[PDB]
């Protein structure tokens, strides 16, 4: 590894501080506004105007969204275009391609998500997940990908990661976000640990309308930090790092430039935070990277100029979308930022050796990646080719299947409701809160039929977001044989009554609680078999005690114009069908609503849908 420490070095000392700065650089082009064009349009494909820019400023990267990577072949030739406009260094593409309810490609294999992995619980699932996304990014031309995300769901009342992140526990979440991790790397694949410094419990501030987490330190170092502690140690190549204000590391205020109030700083603009904390304390010798620092919050309380500024004084090395250029209009924005850089290190207020450091760190990342030299030597048309096979292929699409199948955790089977074995001829209602979730499993009831694995039976459709329990969708479960329920719930806010919840409350806005729970009492009411399928997070599931079948898969996207969008909804279908075999157990408490203080089902809990005895 000395290897690439003086080859970096070596390289560095040669470079004018303006292709260092820029070095430090990775803008987005998401929307752009060509030369006489009426507006902005989603960048599919490069253009001189673009590619213009990054000769000139010499960005170190570029990080992609949703809009730049909407299918495979358009999305390697964007990738080969820009490389072809940066003029001395590999650029870093970078995307937050995590799997689960946060994906990007458009032709890629979305996973069945962190919280999925974590109900999985083998460590070897989490890294085939990031050694097919690996495969996939590193198919398309892309080297940077921001996951894992070792946030911690550790709050039911506040799950702002919820899904997102592996589990409430930080063993459960260090691990898994470990071998993630090496999982991506492996496919020489830059993976940067994600939200420092931890934004899984983070109160909010509605003034300013940044995150902001009130623990002392004891907490932080036992819990938030741990997770990018150990992954640090293993050997993380980034650290992004979320606007959170962040008082007991750093309670430095500032004057607004937007209300003259006194905000604090954000633990992305310290450098008791950045450098203190992540770089000297834990260890961190590889890239810092912000969230976007033109994010409003930002911009408009630091100024864009100012806060990239203060980010790399607080020692961030990647200064991530310093402004908004949508337009060569807009294109002196680039300018100044560098500008204000190029003056704060002429004036010693950031020493030339610290951004020596810096960028000494991108270089060296680059090259421990594969990215520089460049690694590959194939025609755009050839990667093409290559990569249709390889993403979002049907070997990779297998093992999406069997992820998201043994991710499945059944909480409740009494006397073998499940699996559903229908006669020919049996209706199925099926009852989602939206139309593409209804959609996925009548698609996927439909597979089953199609390949002579269940009897033919005949499905209609109930949506309900939105929707009260009125006697139409009560006739509607008479007509029924079999009832497949989703529950989607964020928070749980069932309307309650001293642990008794009040059934005989129903109003549009309780749609997500009151709702489901109708369908249940219902189906129960004229004895039916009543499965409940919860699509997000697991806490609905305490909702559904009178329940006789209830299962979580901790992914809600559904299915819509010819595809579908994640493998968490068909995963459970398949396990009421008695098709796969589900492995799940809880990762994260279940708290109960009519006992409240108790957790009704613990972490760790999962049945076996056969034995009926805990997994
Ligand atoms: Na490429």
């Amino acid at each position: 590894a000395s290897k690439r420490a003086i080859d970096a070095n070596q390289i560095v000392n040669r470079m004018s501080l303006d292709e260092k700065l820029g070095q430090m650089l990775m803008p987005d082009f998401r929307n752009w506004q060509k030369e006489g064009e009426s507006s902005p349009q989603a960048l599919t494909k490069m253009n001189d105007e673009v590619a213009s820019l990054v000769k000139k400023y010499q960005f170190g990267g570029i990080i992609l969204f949703a809009e730049n990577v909407k299918t495979t072949k358009q999305t390697v030739q964007l990738t080969d275009d820009y490389q072809k406009a940066s003029p001395k260094i590999p650029l870093m593409l970078s995307i937050d391609q995590e799997g689960g309810i946060v994906t990007r490609l458009g032709e890629g294999t979305n996973f069945p998500g962190n919280m999925a992995l974590g109900a999985a619980r083998s460590r070897i699932n989490a890294y085939q997940t990031g050694s097919i996304i690996g495969k996939e990014l590193s198919a398309l031309g892309i080297n940077t990908d921001f996951s894992p995300v070792v946030d911690i769901n550790n709050n039911p009342d506040n799950p702002v990661i919820g899904v997102r992140s592996f589990s409430s526990n930080r063993e459960l979440t260090s691990r898994l976000g470990l071998y993630t991790m090496k999982g991506l790397q492996r496919q020489d694949i830059a993976s940067a640990l994600k939200h420092f410094p931890g934004h899984g419990d983070t109160d909010v501030d509605s003034h300013y309308g940044l995150p902001l987490v009130s623990h002392g330190q004891e907490r932080l170092r036992e819990v938030e930090l741990y997770p990018f502690q150990k992954a640090i140690d293993a050997g993380a190549d980034m650290v992004m790092t979320a606007h959170v204000q962040f008082p007991a590391f750093d309670d430095t205020t500032y004057k607004s430039k937007l209300d003259g109030s006194d905000i604090l700083v954000p633990a992305t603009l310290s450098k008791k935070v950045m450098t203190g904390l992540l770089r000297q304390e834990m260890g961190f010798n590889g890239v810092i990277v912000t969230n976007a620092l033109n994010m409003k919050a930002i911009a408009d309380h630091f100024g864009q100029e100012e806060a990239v500024v203060m980010a790399v004084k607080a020692g961030v090395d990647i200064a991530l979308m310093p402004a908004s250029v949508t337009s060569l209009k807009e294109e002196q924005k680039f300018a100044r930022v560098i500008q204000a850089l190029k003056e704060a290190v002429k004036n010693g207020d950031i020493p030339e050796q610290q951004i020596n450091n810096s960028v000494e760190r991108i270089i060296s990342l680059k090259i421990k990646r594969g990215m520089y030299p460049a690694r590959n030597s194939d025609s755009t048309k050839e990667k093409i080719a290559k990569a249709k096979k390889i993403v979002g292929s049907k070997q990779h699409l297998k093992a999406e299947k069997k992820l998201a199948e043994k991710a499945v955790t059944v909480l409740k089977n009494e006397q073998h409701t499940l699996p559903f074995k229908p006669k020919k001829g049996s209706r199925i209602l099926i009852v989602a809160p939206y139309e593409e979730q209804t959609a996925s499993i009548e698609q996927t009831i439909h597979d089953l039929i199609k390949r002579k694995k269940i009897k033919p039976v005949s499905l209609s459709k109930m949506n309900f977001a939105s929707q009260v329990f009125k006697t139409e969708h009560e006739k509607q479960v008479k007509e029924a044989d079999y009832i497949i329920t989703g529950s989607y719930v964020v928070k749980n806010d069932p309307v309650v009554n001293d642990g008794v919840i009040d059934d005989t409350i129903s109003d549009s806005s309780k749609w997500a609680t009151v709702f489901p729970r109708a369908v249940m009492k219902a189906a129960l009411q004229h004895n039916k078999p009543f499965v409940l399928m919860s699509l997000r997070n697991p806490y609905d599931a305490a909702n559904f005690e009178e329940a006789k079948a209830l299962i979580a898969v901790y992914g809600f996207k559904g299915y819509a114009n010819g595809r579908y969008l994640q493998p968490n909804i068909p995963a459970g279908v398949m396990a009421i069908f008695g098709q796969a075999k589900p492995k799940g157990t809880l990762p994260v408490d279940i708290p109960s609503v009519t006992k409240p203080g108790n957790t009704l089902y613990p972490l760790g809990y999962g049945l076996n849908i056969k034995t009926g005895r805990p997994l």
